[PDB]
């Protein structure tokens, strides 16, 4: 199985730190990487602890971890020389994006389908399980090596800390003061689709706006209004007070 590495996308001053979801990689924003190279923009993916790895290194990760990854971006960013940073990030990483806009400068922040509510811990564990055998199924292991190993796959005692990192995130939004764009799919099967108005609402950003996208679901990167969704981040951060 080939495993989705981190980039970095060189183009002009201007950078963009592009954080992917829980259980995705890099593989969920390079595409809009891409785009935002031929269009002027620099922009840094990395990827979070226990993911573009087994399922099984996955649930001995949790959010400390994962937000760690995320200031080493922003750090990376900076350490090149990029001193003006927009954060744009898809579902869990427009969380962690939210999140980074409280704790350092950012220009703007673009949360795509960010969860505003918070799952039963059973519901997100079945998340982790579906994906681990769509991985081992992408292993070409068989039906029986599937089951024997998922039959052995360990707790993540760590999704209640995901809870907590959701809650904080929502019960705080007033703390994000930077120019905000929150992206939405209408046909999102995998969050509660209101999250888009409580974070649109939620923080204090005079500059802000709510798109929706009406033929694309969760993963609204890889959907058929990605096009689409590229020139609507383009113009919102062409809008931006970049210093040049």
């Amino acid at each position: 199985i080939t495993l989705p590495k981190p980039f970095f996308f060189e183009g002009g001053n201007r950078a963009v730190l592009l954080l992917h979801g829980f259980t995705g990689s890099s593989a969920d924003v390079r595409m809009l990487g891409r785009y935002l190279q031929k269009h002027g923009y620099t922009s840094l993916a990395p990827q979070y602890k226990g993911h573009a790895a087994p399922p099984e290194e996955l649930t001995k990760t949790g959010p400390a971890d994962w937000w760690q990854d995320v200031l080493d971006g922003y750090e990376e960013l900076k350490a090149k020389g990029y001193d003006e940073i927009a954060v744009c990030g898809l579902s869990l990483g427009g969380v962690m994006s939210l999140r980074l806009s409280m704790h350092r400068p950012v220009k703007a922040v673009i949360p795509m389908c960010a969860p505003a509510y918070i799952k039963s811990e059973d519901v997100m564990y079945a998340g982790v399980t579906e994906y681990a055998r769509e991985f081992k199924k992408r292993e070409g292991k068989s039906v029986d090596e599937i089951e024997q190993e998922m039959a052995v796959f360990e707790p993540m005692p760590t999704l209640k800390d995901l809870q907590a990192l959701l809650k904080e995130t929502r019960d705080s939004l007033e703390d994000v003061y930077a120019p905000t764009l929150v992206v939405q799919a209408r046909n999102d099967h995998m969050i509660n689709t209101d999250s888009a108005n409580i974070i649109h609402d939620g923080v204090s950003a005079l500059q802000k706006e709510l798109i929706w996208y009406e033929n694309s679901g969760h993963v609204i990167t890889l959907d058929k209004e990605k096009e689409t969704l590229h020139q609507d981040i383009h113009e919102f951060l062409d809008g931006l007070n970049w210093s040049h």
